[PDB]
């Protein structure tokens, strides 16, 4: 009954991963609130349990499939199923563990994480930080095989984490900007793998940060600027949301929109 995007890495151009991460965001939004031409995305609160989540089912060369699914709100993923298993992220409000107990109700075997999916947990377990852990489509391909792998026992768990670092990062923080999207787009393009540099880590890190200074803004004027990093780790300045609108394509919701 959740909405499904399909994807497959193999074979995968810039353009079928585009047309992707465009469906995507599409599924996650209207939700029709933009705030500076920056779509927000729906306020949990009083959102209909029907429209929390959407599922993305990944496959790849070996032809194995996962679906991951999607919490609307913040477009971050919450938990996947392969096969007849479903494994869910330890939740952290319980309005979060009822919502996820209408996720993939048909699978014979759910499972929940004694963690959670935020990159400090992830990173530890996978013994690698996001900056020594390579994406493109290479590591995508291969992280679907060790999603499915470990509904069957053949995934250790730090694969397991590096597998959803590559994921988050390829689908959530590509949905939220474009400029993560484009970095993508570009490992694709060349069929290079390699780990994000400082400017995606820091966008990754100030997503919630940003939301919140863009919708607070004074017509878009940012009271106090936010430090992010260029490709090459120096840092600069945003101290206005017409610089953001190439880079962040949704944000999560916070407070009314001021009429
Ligand atoms: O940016 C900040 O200054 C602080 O913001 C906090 O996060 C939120 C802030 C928020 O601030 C506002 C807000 C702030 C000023 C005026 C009106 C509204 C609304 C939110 O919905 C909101 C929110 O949902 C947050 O999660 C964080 O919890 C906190 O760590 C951070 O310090």
């Amino acid at each position: 009954q959740y909405p499904i995007i399909n994807f497959t890495t193999a074979g995968a151009t810039v353009q079928s991963y585009t047309n992707f991460i465009r469906a995507v965001r599409g599924r996650l939004t209207t939700g029709a609130d933009v705030r500076h031409e920056i779509p927000v995305l729906p306020n949990r609160v009083g959102l209909p349990i029907n429209q929390r989540f959407i599922l993305v089912e990944l496959s790849n060369h070996a032809e194995l499939s996962v679906t991951l699914a999607l919490d609307v709100t913040n477009a971050y993923v919450v938990g996947y199923r392969a096969g007849n298993s479903a494994y869910f992220f330890h939740p952290d409000n319980q309005e979060d563990a009822e919502a996820i107990t209408h996720l993939f109700t048909d699978v014979q075997n759910r499972y929940t994480f004694a963690f959670g999916g935020n990159y400090d947990r992830l990173e530890q377990l996978a013994g690698n930080l996001r900056e020594n852990i390579e994406l493109g489509n290479g590591p995508l391909e291969e992280a679907i095989s060790a999603l499915y792998y470990y509904s069957t026992g053949g995934t250790q768990l730090p694969t397991l984490a590096r597998s959803f670092i590559i994921c988050i990062q390829m689908i959530s923080e590509a949905a939220r900007f474009q400029y993560i999207e484009g970095e993508m787009r570009t490992r694709i393009r060349y069929n290079r793998r390699s780990a994000p540099d400082p400017s995606v880590i820091t966008l990754e890190n100030s997503w919630g940060r940003l939301s919140t200074a863009i919708q607070e803004s004074n017509q878009g004027a940012f009271a106090s600027p936010i430090q992010l990093q260029r490709r090459n780790g120096s840092k600069f300045s945003v101290y206005d949301v017409s610089i953001l609108i190439p880079i962040i394509a949704l944000m999560v919701y916070r407070c009314a929109p001021p009429p």
